[PDB]
């Protein structure tokens, strides 16, 4: 005997499953309980999770909107339109100048999908280095030869990094290495930089040495739909991205790509479009996952909304308070401040290294992440750390409550620097320092009643399960 | 000034998105409104997609469970944890020869990660033919040599087929391509097949050539869970799978490999553990989609509760019964017959193409989709269409329901014949008998009145939008 339909499946998780229930809601508090400074970080809309949990995941639309494997698929279609059409205004984009593919599962797989549609295997490519702030899928090989990125492993790939006195891109040598190298593609764009990027220098790099240039801008494409930073659309052949961070929707990525008439050196046009969504499916990806789509659909209404300028102003403005904040108690930030939503801190001059900080912040529920400085490869232990203000923005945080979450980063620092004198720089010792930690426990403490402080988006924490 | 966090972040969907909430609405009702007989298509739980909309999308976890790169990290752990402990318990693996990894997005995600995992670029592969009921990420290039699948493009693919007059695999014909081409992988599974898979068979091949055996199980994993189809696991190196399907879970991907010591072929073990996690990440995908795994967690209990046992015969007999009744009107399937959730029916004795059956069912609402026959690689449009019977299972449908199925495809049959007779054989001639045909409207009204009689899991038909 089969269950009944309405005991399998129309029962609620909580009766379903009470132990991953749990598990949510456990997570949930945490979420609203801490200070979250993961720069690739944010909390997403109801809405959008509503879209997200819903019945779009029971369809199967393999191929295009309007050339798809199987019937059944009007709405679909519609949804997917919509989505795309909502993409290209949200970035300010002329239809017949620019297109989107909406289906790539996450921020990965859409960059891999345009380096297949655009690049042979073993085609070269070069991308910011991932000590310099780069990402993963931009290139990686270690010291000693091993391909750690996929796009390592089918492509052949050649860093370039900051300068290491000023931490800005090192525009000069990475003129000088594309030029020697001959990459097929450039991509510009990365995770852990606080400036903005000159993109009409790339466009004069990869013009003279014959490449095509991608922007990455996943950790700032929300910066970038509100006008905030540069557009990487005016002088970029292709732009990939995720959905969530900074554009604050479902975990997704997108691909956009130019089309029409070529810019003047004959009256030939841009050759990307079918490349692209060929690449995605059927070559790389099987069905899409409408749910995604149709959530990231509700998040790209809400990034072209008024409220979405003002939020991406206002991460830009807590970043830099925060960052000024730091800086005026004798911190020291890579490149001395931001441009975007991040801050890099360089600890090195306090004699600490980026994991005893994040640690000790961990353990007081504040969460930043380790990251080396200035581009510095060496086997030395990361000497910073990078904070992100997104997730906080998104909870209501103005200036004044960045510059308390400064306050306690300042003591967190401090705790740090204590532990550090009592029992000694090795991380053995420094770990001794942790082990039932009062000063700890109160900063711990501290943090934790300020989080409580502020709302949340995608779940009502009055009706929560931990409180 | 930025929008409140209620304004913005809690309102439901319904309100913030009235288009996209519209069309989640019509999507809904379609799929309970006519029949789904898409053999890779289901119907999830309410509990599922509570799971996969949820505040476990806000969280980054890179990485493995205890080996994360970010702190915060406890519950998702946890839920990480305990969803692979519930993938071995539901395809009752001891965890001492088995592992899992249950990060890929997706199954097209899954089986290049596998790949990745464990071949070098342009090591040999092969795979069930695609016109022989293969799928796209096991290999596929076209006549004139153009390389379509990404596992084309990256690996170096054979592909191996059906027998041209019995419809089974050809283990004769695999075997010998196998010692001539030395394939690196073999892979088994498929899409379109309609019988069970000689694993064992698969082995000694494997055996004999020096090759690694992957299983695909993407179609019929709820039937290995539930053992009612041979287990991959007695037999083949790696076993991937998507997590929707007939395993009716989240859209996700799920890599199963070997652990411990190997069999007399030293003290050997096997080696797949750290290199199958690793090409997943850090090389192939970045953050995990925490509420795809919190799903797909809650889908693993399910499937392994003595209801979902019940469901993977019922498909079982379903498909049977409904295939005793095709062939009780003189209709052809496939190899006469089937052991899976899917049929595969011969349209060309009677003159038809898949096209002109589906274009029709697809007016009634009937959703099936055309597939090659007897792995005919002609340029013909494909004879037949393939037929599976999870989804309406799903919906509480038993073999008197599904022998009411093949009336209205007897029906949808008879049409399809009496307007080619009357209009031609030419595609273009068979659709002027499409235009506003009375006896197609009231097969339609006949579907939708027979599509209401049963319930639906995932979400309350009490409270559509669209009765």
């Amino acid at each position: 005997h089969m269950d009944p339909v309405s005991v399998w499946g129309n029962t609620p998780l909580a009766t379903v499953d009470p132990e991953i229930h749990d598990l949510i809601e456990k997570e949930k508090r945490r979420q609203c309980r801490g200070i979250e400074l993961i720069a690739s970080e944010n909390f997403t809309s109801f809405a959008v999770i509503e879209a997200l949990g819903s019945a779009l995941t029971n369809k199967y639309s393999e191929g295009m909107p309007g050339n798809r494997y199987y019937g059944g698929n009007e709405y679909i279609d519609q949804i997917e339109n919509l989505c795309r059409s909502r993409a290209l205004q949200a970035f300010h984009l002329d239809a017949q100048s620019w297109g989107v593919n909406v289906q790539p599962y996450s921020g990965s797989p859409a960059n891999f999908a345009a380096y297949t549609a655009v690049l042979n295997p073993h085609d070269r490519i070069m991308g910011l280095d991932l000590p310099s702030g780069g990402h993963l899928t931009h290139g990686y090989y270690t010291s000693g030869g091993k391909k750690i990125s996929a796009t390592s492993i089918y492509f052949e790939s050649l860093p370039y990094k900051v300068n290491s006195t000023t931490g800005y891109i090192d525009y000069d040598r990475l003129e000088e290495k594309a030029l020697d190298f001959r990459p097929k593609l450039i991509i510009c764009g990365g995770s852990a930089y606080p400036r903005d990027w000159d993109y009409k220098r790339f466009r004069e790099v990869a013009d003279k040495c014959g490449a095509l240039l991608l922007c990455d801008m996943a950790h700032t494409s929300g910066l970038v739909a509100a006008q905030e930073v540069n557009s990487p659309f005016e002088y970029c052949d292709i732009v990939t991205t995720t959905t969530h961070k900074s554009l604050r929707g479902p975990r997704a990525g997108m691909i956009f790509y130019r089309k029409g008439p070529k810019p003047p050196k004959e009256n030939a046009v841009y050759d990307f479009e079918d490349k692209i969504n060929f690449a995605v499916f059927p070559s790389l990806q099987g069905g899409p996952h409408n749910h995604q789509i149709g959530a990231l659909a509700v998040a790209l209404k809400q990034a072209a909304s008024p409220g979405f300028k003002a939020y991406a102003k206002q991460v830009k403005a807590n970043a830099v308070a925060l960052g000024k904040y730091l800086m005026g108690k004798g911190y020291s930030l890579v490149t001395g401040g931001t441009e975007n939503h991040l801050v890099l801190w360089d600890l090195r001059p306090l004699g600490l290294t980026g994991y005893k900080v994040e640690k000790l912040c961990d353990l007081c529920n504040i969460t930043v992440n380790k990251n080396a400085v200035f581009g510095d490869s060496s086997a030395l232990a990361p000497g910073g750390v990078r904070i992100g203000a997104p997730a906080m923005t998104s909870r209501g945080l103005v200036e004044k409550d960045f510059e308390q979450i400064g306050e306690f980063l300042h003591r967190a620092v401090t705790l740090t620097l204590e532990i550090q004198k009592e029992h000694g720089k090795l991380l053995k010792d420094f770990n001794k320092g942790l082990v039932n930690n009062k000063a700890i426990e109160d900063l711990k403490a501290d943090v934790e009643k300020f989080s409580a402080l502020f709302d949340m988006p995608g779940f009502l924490v009055s009706e929560m399960k931990y409180k």
